[PDB]
């Protein structure tokens, strides 16, 4: 008998939409590949519910019920969460390759670098370092992995052919880098880092990913006073 799951998600600037938040995001995807009957509810931090301040006093957001249990730090969500949804019922999510748990983490710090930047003499070594981060990404996508045996591997995500926890990772913060950079840097992803482009028509093609994503204009408006134009 599945004991009630229920995450609690950064409301959008509504106070009631998505917002943006890859934690809240890469949870509500861990979820969904799981299989699990769950709940998803979304909390204005400003004025929040009474049952919310007496689940978590802390505040902290994401957080998730399980039965009548709380847990905190999304990292330890996820791993709690992998390790009480298993097999046979739901089915195991980690990648078999520890690398495709770190292929593409450092991006992110990266492109926080770039948009806070307003010194315009660092501007382009910044974009390269992005640039540079987003071409290892790039490599490990197109390296086959074990399971696979012109050396140009042809798998969908990180891991192999199936959506791993390390995509629930990467692929929420991919994808605030890719509206921001567009909207603030007038910076685009090259076409020809062609691993990197597979991997997201596949992931945006999947539900999981699609559906759980933020607006744009929420992504926009989150950035809109960290984003910083050169001067």
């Amino acid at each position: 008998e599945q004991p009630q799951v229920e995450l609690f998600v950064k409301a959008g600037s509504d106070g009631a939409k998505i917002g943006n938040c890859p934690f809240s995001q890469r949870l509500f995807m861990v979820l969904w590949l799981k299989g699990v009957t769950f709940n998803v509810t979304t909390v204005d931090t400003k004025r929040r519910t009474e049952t919310v301040q007496k689940l978590c006093p802390g505040g902290q957001l994401p957080f998730l019920l399980y039965g009548t249990e709380v847990h905190t730090d999304t990292n330890k969500i996820m791993e709690f969460l992998e390790a009480v949804l298993c097999p046979p019922r739901y089915p195991k999510l980690a990648a078999l390759n520890p690398e495709s748990n770190t292929a593409g983490l450092d991006i992110f710090a990266k492109f926080s670098a770039y948009i806070k930047n307003s010194n315009p003499a660092l501007n382009d070594n910044l974009e390269k370092g992005l640039l540079k981060a987003l071409k290892v990404l790039d490599n490990y996508l197109t390296s086959p992995l074990p399971e696979e045996v012109e050396g140009v591997s042809q798998r969908k995500f990180l891991d192999g052919n199936e959506l791993t926890l390390a995509d629930c990772n990467l692929l929420p913060k991919l994808h605030i880098v890719q509206v921001v950079c567009k909207k603030y840097r007038g910076f685009t992803i090259p076409e020809a880092f062609r691993g990197v482009h597979r991997y997201l028509s596949n992931a945006y093609a999947r539900e999981e990913f699609a559906s759980t994503c933020p607006d744009d204009e929420e992504i926009e408006l989150a950035y809109e006073q960290v984003a910083k134009a050169l001067k």
